[PDB]
C-alpha cells in the first residue's frame, strides 16, 4: 500500500540520512597529524635517581615512546669463554653439548665446565656474565607519576583546515600545575601516567610489573559546517597486547639493550639491560564534514528513486 | 520536461563520471611502501664539525628522522647532592622545599642551600651540572645545506603493480651534482633542507632556532591503465606542528639525549643533549584505477537508472 | 526480453552479492594493531660473537627492526686535520681544493696534501680515520638463523572483537622448538629469517651482502558471523625495496652510526660502524563482517530495482 510508503520514504531518508547522517557528508580521510610526546618527571630504582633520558629508551618523543618501569641491570660484560647460570642446560659429558640445542648465552663449544662449585654447564663464547632473568627486582613504583606531554597538530588538505590541541587560550600558568580529568578538563594535554593505566582499567602494579603498549586514541570528529570551536578531540585509552596477554606465555612486553663503554685499553665492555616497559602508542583518526555541492543532488535523486 | 532530461542525463555521467571521474575506478588503497632516508653534509658547531652520525638521532634512516639544528650540551654529569640554577625556585627556609612542586633537577630533600654565593636553592639528588636552556647557543646556520636521499619503492598487490621513484635513466654521474627542482628535475631524489624548508613557506632560520616537523608527501596518482609511464610521483612539502605552533606556549619541537661513559672507576657519567631540531616525516599515499569488467556494467545500469 | 532478465536478476545478486560478496558486510577497517618482535640467536664476525643486543639496532622491538648482516668498523676516530683514502678526489695543487665539491670525509681547508707516501688528497678536518667503504667484508654468513618472535594483537573497536595471534592451545614445551611452515604449523609465531627470505623468493647471499627490507603482512579476513575461531591470520612475506632495487645506482639498504667513547681525557673518540641489514617491516591489515540489520534492508531495497 502507498499509503506507508509515502511515510516510510521520509521516516529514513529525512530520520536518518538527512538529520542524522549529515546527508552531505563530504569525508577527509587523508588528514595529516604530528604528535611530539615529551615525559617528565623523576624516579627512584636500586640506590639512584634517573630522570627522562633515563627511562624512556626512544628520545625521539614520538608517538611510539617506552616508558621503563622494572631493569635487570648484568655490569661488566666482557668477552670470552664463561659458562652459564642457566639451570635448564645441566650435563654430565661432552656428548650432550654439540649443536643441538637453543643456548641464551652463546655458541656452544662442546665443553661441559663447573659454573661456581658443583653446577656443570656446557661451556659458551661470549659476554662472561650471563643474565639472570629469574630475579624479582624492585618495581618502579614511583612509576605511577611522570607526567606526559602530548602536543597534536592536524591539518585537513582538502579543506584547508588546521587545528592544533594546544589551543591559544591555554597559558604557561595553568600548564605549570595541570592534569588532566575528562570533567574538568578534557582540553589539558598533561596526561598522568597512574590516571592513564586507571582509565585503561587495569591496575598498574602489575602492568609496570610485566610491560604492555597503552594505545592513545585522539580522534577528532569535527563539524566543519558548523563553527570550528566545535571540533573537539577525543581522547580513549586502551591496552593492546592486553587482548592476547592474559594467562599464556609471554606475559608481557620486555626488550633488551646495553651500554658500550671502553678502558684506557684495547677491548670493550657493555652493560646489559632488560627492561620491562610500558610503551605508549599515540594515533591519531578523525574525518570533517562539508555542505558542499555534489552531494546534494545525488541525495536529491537518491531520494527521488524512493 | 524530457527535453532537458535528456540533455541532462548524459551531462553528468558522460560529462564527469565516464569522461573525468574515470567511472571504471577500480582502486587499490593497500599500497606497500618502502621508503629509506640518508641524510648527508658536515657542519660546524660551538669549535668543532660533525657529520651524519651526529645532528642525525636516529641512525635507521626510516621515514621519520630528526636533523638537529640547535644543541644544549652539558658535560661531565656525576650523580649527588647538588643545587640547581633555577631561579623560579627560590627559598629562604627549608619549610617551603618539601614535596609540593614540580622540580626540573630531581627530588628534593627539604633542604635549602646555597648555588653560588647567594642565590638559595632546595637541594636536589641526581645529576649535579643542572642544563641551562635560557641561554641562546647559536644555531648551525649551515642547515641550509646537508642534501637528503631519499629512496621509495611501492608496490600494488591487487594489480601485481611495482615502481620506485629510483628510475634507471638516472646515473652515479647525474646524482653526483643533482638538485631538487619540481620545473626542471621534478625526478631527482635529492632534496635539499633549504629548498625543502623554502617549499614549506617559512624562514629557515626561526625554524632552525625552534623547531619542527616538516612532512614531505610523496604522492602516486597513477594511470595503469594508459602507459606506466605516466604515474609520476608528486612531492608535497607541508609544515605539520607549525599550525599549533603561532606564538603559544612550547614554541617547538625538542628532545632530550644522552652519552654514557664510564671512567678507570666504579662510576658512571653521562654528557646532556638537549636538541633541538627539523624532524622530517615522509609519508607515501596513491591509488590507480584499472579498467577491468565490473564496474562497466554497474555503470551501465547506474546510467540506466537515470 | 524480460525471460532472461527474470534470471539475471538473480544470476548477479544471489550469485555473487549476497552468497560470495557477504551481501551484509559491516566492515570496520579501524582495527587497532599491536606487533611486538624479538629477536633472538648468536652470530660470528671477524673473531668474535655478537647478540641481539648487537646486530638489532633498534632495541624497542617494535613493528620496524633492522637485522644487521655487514658491517664496516672503524675504530679510534679522534679529531683533528686529515687527509682521506677517496682516489676520486685527487690533486694536485691547492687551486683545485676550494670549496666547489661534496666531500665525504669533511669540509676542505684549501690544502692537498700527502695521503700515505704519494697520494694526495685535499686536507679535511674533521674525524681522522676516514672509512673505507671499498672492501668487501665477510658477510654474517650465519644469519640464515637467529629466529624471530612476533607477538600480535588485534581489536576491533565497533564490534568489541578482540584477537591475539597467540592462542592459549601453544605452550611454552612447544615454542621451546618450533619453527613456522604454512602447511604443517601455520599458526606456530617463530619465524626463521632463512626461511623468511626462502618465502620472498630471493638468495639470502644476496640480500645480506647489499640489504634491503622485508615486509612481513599478517592479514586477518575473520569472519565473525560465524564462530570466532575461523578468523585466522594469513602471513604474506614481501620484498619492498627489490622492486626499485633491480641493478641500478644504490644496490641496497645501508645505514651509518657510532659508539662514542672517552678516555680519561678531556677528548671524546667515536667507533663508526656502517651497517648493511635487512629491516623487517611488520603490517596489519584486515576487516570483519556482520550480519546486523541495516544493510539488509538496503540489499533488498537494491534488489527491488533490479
Ligand atoms: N626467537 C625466539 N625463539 C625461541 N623462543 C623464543 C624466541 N623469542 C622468545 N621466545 C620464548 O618466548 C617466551 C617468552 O619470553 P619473553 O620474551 O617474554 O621473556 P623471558 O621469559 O624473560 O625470556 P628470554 O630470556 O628468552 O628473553 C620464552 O619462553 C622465550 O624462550
Ligand atoms: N610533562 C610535563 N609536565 C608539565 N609541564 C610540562 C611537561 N612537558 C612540558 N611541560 C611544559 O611545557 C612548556 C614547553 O616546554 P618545552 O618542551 O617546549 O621546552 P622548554 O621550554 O625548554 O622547557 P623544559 O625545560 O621543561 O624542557 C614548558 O613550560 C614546560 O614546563
Ligand atoms: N645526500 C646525498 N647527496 C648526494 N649523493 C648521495 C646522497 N645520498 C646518497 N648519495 C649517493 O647515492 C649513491 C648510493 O650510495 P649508498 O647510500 O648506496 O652507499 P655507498 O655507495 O656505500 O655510498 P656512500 O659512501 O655515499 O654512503 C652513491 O653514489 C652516493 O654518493
Ligand atoms: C605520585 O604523585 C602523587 C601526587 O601527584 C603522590 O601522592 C600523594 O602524596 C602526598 C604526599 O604527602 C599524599 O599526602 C597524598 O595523599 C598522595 N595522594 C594524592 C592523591 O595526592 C605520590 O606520593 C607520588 N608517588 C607515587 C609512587 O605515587
Ligand atoms: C578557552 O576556550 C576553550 C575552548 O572552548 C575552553 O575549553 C573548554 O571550553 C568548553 C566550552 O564549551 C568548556 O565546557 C570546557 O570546560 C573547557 N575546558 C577547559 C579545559 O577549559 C577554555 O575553557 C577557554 N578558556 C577560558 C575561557 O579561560
Ligand atoms: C650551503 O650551500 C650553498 C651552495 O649549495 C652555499 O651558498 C653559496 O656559496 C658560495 C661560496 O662561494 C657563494 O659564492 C654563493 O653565492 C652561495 N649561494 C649560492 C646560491 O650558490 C652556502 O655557503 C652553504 N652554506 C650555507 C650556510 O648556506
Ligand atoms: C628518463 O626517463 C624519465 C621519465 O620520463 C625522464 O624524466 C622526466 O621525463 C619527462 C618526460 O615526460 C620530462 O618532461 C622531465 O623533464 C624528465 N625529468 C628529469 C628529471 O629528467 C628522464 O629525462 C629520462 N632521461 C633521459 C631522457 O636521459
Ligand atoms: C643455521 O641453523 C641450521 C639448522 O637450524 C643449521 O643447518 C644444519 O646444521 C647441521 C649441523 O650438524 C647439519 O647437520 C644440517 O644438515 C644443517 N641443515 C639442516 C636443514 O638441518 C646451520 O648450520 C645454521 N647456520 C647456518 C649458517 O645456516
Ligand atoms: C589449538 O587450536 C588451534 C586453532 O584451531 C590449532 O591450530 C590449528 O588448528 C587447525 C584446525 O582447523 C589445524 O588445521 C592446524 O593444523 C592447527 N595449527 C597448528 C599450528 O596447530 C591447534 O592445533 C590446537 N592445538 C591442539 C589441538 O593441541
Ligand atoms: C684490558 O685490561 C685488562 C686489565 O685490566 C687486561 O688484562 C687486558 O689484556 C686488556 N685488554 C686488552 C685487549 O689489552
Ligand atoms: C671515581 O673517581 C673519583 C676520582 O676521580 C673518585 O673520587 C670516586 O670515588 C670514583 N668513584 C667510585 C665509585 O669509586
Ligand atoms: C687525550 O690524550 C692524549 C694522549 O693519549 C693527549 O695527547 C691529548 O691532548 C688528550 N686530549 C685532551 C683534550 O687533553
Ligand atoms: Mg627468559
Ligand atoms: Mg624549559
Ligand atoms: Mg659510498
Amino acid at each position: 500500500i502507498n499509503r506507508a510508503v509515502q511515510l516510510l520514504i521520509i521516516s529514513y531518508f529525512v530520520g536518518w540520512v538527512f538529520l542524522h547522517e549529515k546527508a552531505y557528508q563530504v569525508r577527509d580521510t587523508a588528514i595529516e597529524s604530528s604528535v611530539v610526546t615529551k615525559v617528565k618527571g623523576f624516579g627512584r630504582y636500586a640506590n639512584r635517581v634517573m630522570d627522562v633520558s633515563d627511562y624512556v629508551t626512544p628520545p625521539q618523543g614520538t608517538s611510539v615512546f617506552v616508558i621503563i618501569t622494572k631493569m635487570i641491570v648484568t655490569e661488566n660484560q666482557m668477552q670470552g669463554f664463561c659458562p652459564e647460570s642457566e639451570e635448564k642446560y645441566r650435563c654430565v659429558s661432552d656428548s650432550q653439548c654439540g649443536p643441538q640445542r637453543f643456548p641464551g648465552g652463546g655458541i656452544l663449544t662442546g665443553r661441559c665446565v663447573n659454573y661456581s662449585s658443583t653446577l656443570r654447564t656446557c661451556e659458551i663464547q661470549g659476554w662472561c656474565p650471563t643474565e639472570v632473568d629469574t630475579v624479582e627486582m624492585p618495581v618502579m613504583m614511583e612509576a605511577e607519576n611522570f607526567t606526559i606531554f602530548i602536543k597534536n597538530s592536524i591539518r585537513f588538505p582538502l579543506f584547508n583546515f588546521e587545528k592544533g590541541n594546544l589551543l591559544p587560550n591555554l597559558t604557561a600558568a595553568d600548564m605549570k600545575t595541570c592534569r588532566f580529568h575528562p570533567d574538568k578538563a578534557p582540553f589539558c594535554p598533561i596526561l598522568r601516567v597512574g590516571d592513564v593505566v586507571k582509565f585503561a582499567g587495569q591496575d598498574f602494579a602489575k602492568l609496570a610489573r610485566t610491560g604492555g603498549v597503552l594505545g592513545i586514541k585522539i580522534g577528532w570528529v569535527c563539524d566543519l559546517d558548523r563553527a570550528w570551536d566545535q571540533c573537539i578531540p577525543k581522547y580513549s585509552f586502551t591496552r593492546l597486547d592486553g587482548v592476547s596477554e592474559k594467562s599464556s606465555v609471554s606475559p608481557g612486553y620486555n626488550f633488551r639493550f646495553a651500554k658500550y663503554y671502553k678502558m684506557e685499553n684495547g677491548s670493550e665492555y657493555r652493560t646489559l639491560l632488560k627492561a620491562f616497559g610500558i610503551r605508549f602508542d599515540v594515533l591519531v583518526y578523525g574525518n570533517a564534514g562539508k555542505f558542499n555541492i555534489i552531494p546534494t543532488i545525488i541525495s536529491s535523486v537518491a531520494a527521488f528513486t524512493s
